[PDB]
C-alpha cells in the first residue's frame, strides 16, 4: 500500500499505443486512477504515483458494488 489511489480505475483495452513521455506507458488490463477527462481524446491518469495521458476511447469504467 502505497500513497495516492485517487480517481476512477479504468481499465486499459488493446488498441493505441501509448508510447511517449507524456503519456504513462501502461500495460493491457491495468488499472489506472482518472484524474480528469478532456475534450482532446486525451484524458489524465495516474499509476504507482505517474501521470501521464491516454485515449478515453480505448478504456473502460471499473466502478464498484457501491452505486446508485
Amino acid at each position: 500500500g502505497s500513497s495516492g489511489s485517487s480517481g476512477e480505475a479504468h481499465r486499459v483495452l488493446f488498441g493505441f499505443v501509448p508510447e511517449t513521455k507524456e503519456e504513462l506507458q501502461v500495460m493491457p488490463g491495468n488499472i489506472v486512477f482518472v484524474l480528469k477527462k478532456g475534450n482532446d481524446n486525451w484524458a489524465t491518469v495516474m499509476f504507482n504515483g505517474q501521470k501521464g495521458l491516454v485515449p478515453c476511447n480505448y478504456l473502460e469504467p471499473v466502478s464498484g458494488p457501491s452505486s446508485g
